[PDB]
């Protein structure tokens, strides 16, 4: 079903968040080169992840199931303001831009956070 295509993609998001994490504390402690892979898997993470959403966002619509589509099309372009915010961090780890880097890392946590409770409301409504 669409709440078990949900689920799929949630776990992926869960995924994500783990490897930020991991990848966080590398950055922290100065291992580049650790950095470089996490940077890479979390790109190909949130493609996938992205890629689920649009797809259960077409379903919510093809079935006709408004509320769901209401909070999909608010998640889904709260997911690209984070998106937005990860490639942004990206480019400044390859400019070498350690206070890019944080700043745009500690925004990506604050807005990963405040998509939370929509996140858990779309579960319930598919
Ligand atoms: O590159 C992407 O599509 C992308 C990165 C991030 C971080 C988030 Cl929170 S949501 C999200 N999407």
């Amino acid at each position: 079903s669409v709440k078990s295509e949900y689920a799929e993609a949630a776990a992926v998001g869960q995924e994500a968040v783990a490897v930020f994490n991991t990848m966080k504390a590398a950055f922290q402690n100065g291992d580049k080169e650790a950095v470089a892979q996490y940077l890479a898997r979390l790109a190909s993470l949130y493609t996938r992840h992205e890629e689920l959403l649009n797809r259960i966002l077409e379903k919510a619509r093809r079935e006709g199931n408004k509320e769901a589509v209401t909070l999909m099309n608010e998640f889904t372009a709260t997911f690209q303001t984070g998106k937005s915010i990860f490639n942004a961090m990206v480019a400044a780890f390859k400019n070498g831009d350690d206070d890019s880097f944080e700043s745009y890392l500690q925004a990506l946590e604050k807005v990963t956070a405040k998509g939370e409770t929509l996140a858990d409301q779309i579960a319930k409504a598919l």
